[PDB]
């Protein structure tokens, strides 16, 4: 009813967006395809919401596309797949508060490092002369 009219007894109150992280930052990923987007939670009420709505877990993003995502509201870091920022060439993950009703805005985009981003290798070497 777009200004029309109510009446039918009914209390629906408004619920998220959840309060997005914060502090948002790239330690290392179990594995060197992956990182760890280590976040601070932000406090949630005493029966289970952020900011009004049903904090499930997190989501990490990079250029738009879901890369990763943890169902755990208390989640302080999650690991994320680098191949998947290759592809996209992103050189910052964010993360994002879902919940029941959607997710929140992307938190302070955490510039991946080159050096996590880049492969392993062996001290390469060449012919020994003197």
């Amino acid at each position: 009813g777009s200004s029309g009219s109510s009446g039918v007894e009914f209390s629906t109150l408004p619920a998220g967006p959840p309060a997005p992280p914060q502090d948002v930052t790239v330690q290392a990923g179990v594995t060197p395809a992956t990182i760890r987007v280590s976040w601070r939670p932000p406090v949630l009420t005493p029966t289970g919401l952020s900011n009004g709505a049903n904090v499930t877990g997190y989501g990490v993003y990079a250029k738009g596309q879901r890369v990763a995502e943890v169902i755990f509201p208390t989640a302080d870091s999650t690991a994320v797949e680098l191949v998947r920022l290759r592809s996209l060439e992103a050189k910052g993950v964010t993360v994002r508060t879902l919940s029941a009703q959607g997710e929140s805005v992307d938190s302070a985009v955490a510039a991946v490092p080159p050096e996590l981003l880049v492969p392993p290798t062996p001290h390469p070497s060449g012919p020994s002369s003197g």
